[PDB]
C-alpha cells in the first residue's frame, strides 16, 4: 500500500519521495518555492514537485497549508491548475512534519511569451475564452482569485491555458508599492479598498489582460497607488453619486470627489483598429461600478466568442465549503485536518 521512498539532497534540502518520481531537477530559482521538475514514471506526465517549507511553524502558515491543500484537491476543470498527488514520507501523526504537492509540468506563462507584443485577434479570442471558461467554474464554487496576471497563467505550443497560482496568502504592502506589475491588474475597488470585494473583481483583471493582448502594452501601468488611479479614471470617467454612495470609506470618497471630474472616453479611438466585438467586451469588463461589470457566465454568450462558445461545454464546479476560513484553531488542530486530507487523497482517472 505504502509505496517506499529515497533520499537526496539538492542545492538545498534534503528530498524524500515515491521512487516513481524520477530526475529531480531544481527550479523556478526558488521562485515559486522549493520546486523540483520530474518525470512521473506511472503515469508518463512531467511534473513539478513542490516541498512546502515550515508548513506547520505557527498558525497562521499551519491553516495556509490547509487552505492551499483544500483548495488544490477541489479543482478539476481543463482551464485551471490541479493535484496530481500529495505526499509525505511520514508513517503517522506523531511524526508528521513535511508536505510534497504534485502538479503538472508547465513551461511557459503569458507573460515570458507575449513581452513587448501584439496578438492577432483570434489567438486574442481564443485565449479569453480559456480564462473566462476556467472562471465560470472558480466563480460557480465562490472562489475568488484575486491575483489574475499575465504570469499567472500557463499555455503550451497548441495555444492551450491554464490558471495558476491562487491568491492563498496576502501581499505586503512593499510587494504593491510602486510601478510593479504586481498592482497593474487590481481592481480599484480592492486597490483602495474602497469597499467589501467579491468575484467581480476578476473580470476587471481579465479586461486589463485582454487589453494588453490586443495593444501589446499594459493598460495602467502606475509608477503608484494614486497615479494608477488616475489612469483608469481618464479611460473610464470619474464615479458618479450612484457609485460614491457605495464607497463606504469616508476618507476614499472625499479624495475622489477633489478630482476634477472627467467623462468616458471612446474606446473605438483608445483601441484603434480592434475588433469591434473586442471592444464592445472590453467596455462591458472595465466598468467602475463592480455592480455593472459583466460575469464570466455572460461573458461567454457574448458574440464575440462566437467561434468557441459551447454552452454544453462550459462546466461549473461541486460546491466548495469554506467554512474553516471563520475558524479559530491551535497549530496541532491544523495540522491534523491536513493529515487527513493528505491520507484521504484519491487520484485522478488516466484516461
Ligand atoms: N506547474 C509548475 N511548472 C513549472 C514550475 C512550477 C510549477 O508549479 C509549482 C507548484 C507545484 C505543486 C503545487 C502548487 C505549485
Amino acid at each position: 500500500e505504502r509505496p517506499t521512498f529515497y533520499r537526496q539532497e539538492l542545492n538545498k534540502t534534503i528530498w524524500e519521495v515515491p521512487e516513481r518520481y524520477q530526475n529531480l531537477s531544481p527550479v523556478g530559482s526558488g521562485a515559486y518555492g522549493s520546486v523540483c521538475a520530474a518525470f512521473d514514471t506511472k503515469t508518463g506526465l512531467r511534473v513539478a514537485v513542490k516541498k512546502l517549507s515550515r508548513p506547520f511553524q505557527s498558525i497562521i502558515h499551519a491553516k495556509r497549508t490547509y487552505r492551499e491543500l483544500r483548495l488544490l484537491k477541489h479543482m478539476k476543470h481543463e482551464n485551471v491548475i490541479g493535484l496530481l498527488d500529495v505526499f509525505t514520507p511520514a508513517r503517522s501523526l506523531e511524526e508528521f512534519n513535511d508536505v510534497y504537492l504534485v502538479t503538472h509540468l508547465m513551461g511557459a506563462d503569458l507573460n515570458n511569451i507575449v513581452k513587448c507584443q501584439k496578438l492577432t485577434d483570434d489567438h486574442v479570442q481564443f485565449l479569453i475564452y480559456q480564462i473566462l471558461r476556467g472562471l465560470k467554474y472558480i466563480h460557480s464554487a465562490d472562489i475568488i482569485h484575486r491575483d489574475l496576471k499575465p504570469s499567472n497563467l500557463a499555455v503550451n505550443e497548441d495555444c492551450e491555458l491554464k490558471i495558476l497560482d491562487f491568491g492563498l496568502a496576502r501581499h505586503t504592502d512593499d510587494e504593491m508599492t510602486g510601478y510593479v506589475a504586481t498592482r497593474w491588474y487590481r481592481a480599484p475597488e480592492i486597490m483602495l479598498n474602497w469597499m467589501h470585494y467579491n468575484q467581480t473583481v476578476d473580470i476587471w483583471s481579465v479586461g486589463c489582460i485582454m487589453a494588453e493582448l490586443l495593444t501589446g502594452r499594459t493598460l495602467f501601468p502606475g509608477t503608484d497607488h494614486i497615479d494608477q488611479l488616475k489612469l483608469i479614471l481618464r479611460l473610464v470617467g470619474t464615479p458618479g453619486a450612484e457609485l460614491l454612495k457605495k464607497i463606504s470609506s469616508e476618507s476614499a470618497r472625499n479624495y475622489i470627489q477633489s478630482l476634477t471630474q472627467m467623462p468616458k472616453m471612446n474606446f473605438a479611438n483608445v483601441f484603434i483598429g480592434a475588433n469591434p466585438l473586442a471592444v464592445d467586451l472590453l467596455e462591458k469588463m472595465l466598468v467602475l461600478d463592480s455592480d455593472k461589470r459583466i460575469t464570466a457566465a455572460q461573458a461567454l454568450a457574448h458574440a464575440y466568442f462566437a467561434q468557441y462558445h459551447d454552452p454544453d461545454d462550459e462546466p461549473v464546479a461541486d460546491p466548495y465549503d469554506q467554512s474553516f476560513e471563520s475558524r479559530d484553531l491551535l497549530i496541532d488542530e491544523w495540522k491534523s485536518l491536513t493529515y487527513d486530507e493528505v491520507i484521504s487523497f484519491v487520484p485522478p482517472p488516466l484516461d
